């Protein structure tokens, strides 16, 4: 239908503009729908961007408006004191601010439906928020409302949340239009999504991308598929991929490169509230943090994701246990049986399951899944479900029967519950990945697995040699392949830290010449620099000129083809802020050739300073472009946990970052 109100490019300059006599006469019946397209690159802490309300004395809490927060937050109230109603519906990292420099037009559909008794926001094609009330409050049947205001609230006469921005189109609809009007409406989004809620993974959530150039100029990408909210392990994850084969404008629907059957694949809508939000799905193993390299010489690529066995995570990981028995340098994987205290079995070649206590082989072999087999046969366990629907969290059985796998809770044979690394390999490139493959220990049997780092591993360009970095308590510890992943070899480098979170990530200075770029403790990025292919490492020095959080976050980095200002360059992205995951970057720095030494001399503003911005990818696109793929979100904050679609893609030209 047509709208009973339109009009545009309204400048709100920290005064409101008043168009009741445009609007108030308009609206009509319980159901609207405002649709609205505006900027703010330099938002007030808290401003309205549109209010209708009873500006009288005594009726200050009898309002309707949309606001938003200089964090990225859109939300409306809806208030009548006489109908004792005071809704707020709200959330976090809704919004953009600029892009390449210039204010984005963030187009905003809001739906009030009186049939549905249903509130729903969406914004540049996302639906934020959809929330449906017992007792309907139409927007324009507040008692006394009589006021419609654009960049501000009029409360007795007033302007509260007074605005800065601008709204070059707002429309009005005496109707509740349907999602798939909502739909049709046109967007000026500077992003777009490869992974999002709704797609092949069923996944509501995403959390750690990747981004990986392929020499067919083919562009991978990995991220974690989360099930049970955003939280880390324990919880449902599997890894995802999608490719793109035009430079980043198309996605392939995404594909599994690792998963476990043991819990569905629900795309759920994870409880925001403070006494639900940290339900975590507790009995499901999964899947988390993966990374690629390609290898030149067998044309694979490789993905590697640390494994967490069910109702395991790093947190209550076995810390001092590998999971695997050492015999003659050795490893097997051991198991534990229904009704044993103790690991009495290990896992020998071709899957055959040993008994320890009396050193013989069982009936029973593991096979290339991890499965179970009875004498050839396939043993299975029952999938649970998840739900809210008794008012919290209850994890149930769901009638489906699908393999038994050792990583279950339900298996016969158990793993030791710690965490693991697994490798799968794909030689289509990411159109079908293999089954995956455990990684062996590589600091004794007595040492749970480091824990790899996000993003990408490193193919040096001269020779074979394929590079994963991990890491662990006081060390770097790099995986080194040069046999197109067939044997791996650790590379320790000590770091002065106890227990950081050190994710690292590589870029190739020159043939030979590695830096690696890590997180630290400190609120400063770390580096060091082997001059040997990764046989041996530099003592540890600090970035100056970024600031990150004490606990810090994970940093991607390239070394990018071109010269820029006749130098070899770098680039890095990280979030840049003392405070918080916001004020995202991209940094470029030129090498010195004299020393190696980086000058960081381009720092780009990916949005506003206080806008989220936490784990990246980063990749040079086969044309020379820059994509980044990045949670536009603070995805430390309690506050902005289980949001939907804020992982999001963007392309970037280096003239745009300097």
């Amino acid at each position: 239908i047509s709208p009973i109100f339109q009009g545009g490019s309204y400048q709100l300059n920290n005064k409101s503009i008043d168009i009741s006599s445009l609007l108030l006469d308009k609206l009509s019946g319980e159901s609207q729908t405002v649709v609205m397209k505006f900027k703010a690159d330099k938002p007030n802490s808290l401003q309205a961007l549109f209010g209708l309300s009873n500006s009288k004395a005594g009726f200050k809490n009898n309002y309707f408006s949309i606001f938003m927060r200089d964090s990225g937050e859109i939300g409306v109230e809806i208030r009548d004191a006489q109908k004792g109603i005071n809704y707020l519906f709200s959330r976090p990292a809704s919004l953009w601010g600029k892009h390449k420099g210039q204010a984005v037009e963030n187009t905003l559909v809001f739906v009030s439906d009186s049939k549905d008794k249903t509130y729903t926001m969406y914004v540049n094609g996302i639906e934020v928020f959809s929330e449906t009330v017992d007792t309907f409050l139409p927007i324009s049947n507040i008692n006394g409302i009589d006021k419609a205001t654009l960049g501000a609230v009029n409360r007795e006469g007033k302007e509260h949340y007074l605005a800065k921005g601008s709204i070059d189109e707002i429309s009005l609809f005496n109707k509740a239009i349907s999602d798939q009007e909502v739909s049709t409406i046109p967007l000026s989004n500077p992003f777009q999504l490869i992974f999002q809620s709704g797609d092949s993974t069923q996944a509501n959530y995403f959390r750690i991308p990747t981004l990986y150039t392929l020499s067919s100029g083919r562009v991978l990408s990995s991220i974690d598929a989360r099930y049970g909210g955003t939280h880390d392990s324990k919880s449902k994850i599997n890894i995802a991929t999608s490719y793109s084969d035009d430079n980043g404008k198309t996605w392939s629907e995404p594909i599994f490169a690792m998963k476990f059957n043991d819990y569905e694949e629900q795309l759920v809508y994870w409880p925001r509230d403070n006494k639900l939000k940290n339900s975590q799905i507790s009995g499901s193993a999964s899947f988390i943090d993966s990374s690629i390299v390609e290898d030149k010489k067998s044309g694979k690529t490789i993905l590697l994701a640390d494994v967490m066995p069910a109702g395991i995570g790093n947190n209550n990981a076995n810390k001092a246990d590998s999971g695997f028995k050492e015999i003659n340098g050795h490893y097997y994987l051991k198991l534990k049986k229904n009704g044993d205290n103790d690991f009495r079995y290990t896992v020998r070649e071709n899957g055959v399951v040993y008994n320890e206590t009396t050193n013989k082989p069982t009936n029973y072999t593991i096979n290339d899944k991890y499965e179970v087999l009875e004498g050839g046969k396939s043993l299975t366990v029952e999938q649970y479900s998840v739900d809210f629907d008794s008012g919290s969290l209850r994890e149930r059985h769901n009638g489906k029967q699908v393999p038994m796998n050792v990583f279950y809770k339900d298996s016969l044979f158990k793993v030791t519950p710690t965490n693991y690394i697994a490798m799968t390999t794909s030689q289509n490139r990411g159109e079908s990945w293999e089954q995956f493959k455990l990684l062996p220990p590589f600091l004794g049997e007595k040492h749970n697995g480091t824990y790899l780092c996000p993003g990408q591993g490193l193919a040096l360009k001269s020779s074979n040699r394929l590079i994963f970095a991990t890491y662990t308590s006081g060390e770097l510890t790099y995986l080194i392949s040069d046999d197109s992943g067939q044997t791996w070899k650790k590379s320790s480098a000590s770091i002065p830290f106890k227990n950081a979170t050190a994710e690292a990530q590589m870029v190739e200075l020159r043939d030979g010449v590695i830096r690696t770029f890590f997180r630290t403790t400190t609120g400063k990025i770390a580096y060091m620099t082997s001059r040997d292919s990764g046989e041996t490492w530099s003592k540890v020095s600090y970035i100056d000129g970024i600031q990150q959080t004490s606990y810090g976050t994970q940093v991607s980095a390239i070394k990018y083809s071109q010269l820029i200002d006749g130098k070899e360059a770098v680039i890095l992205s990280t979030p840049n802020s003392r405070s918080g995951r916001k004020g995202g970057q991209l940094v470029v720095g030129l090498v010195n050739k004299e020393d190696d030494s980086i000058d960081w001399k381009y720092h780009y503003d990916i949005d506003l300073p206080s806008y989220g911005y936490a784990y990246s990818a980063i990749t040079e696109l086969p044309n020379h472009h820059i994509g980044v793929l990045f949670e536009k979100y603070d995805s430390w904050s309690r506050n902005e946990l289980h949001l939907s679609n804020v992982v999001q893609y963007i392309d970037l030209e280096i003239n745009d970052l300097t």
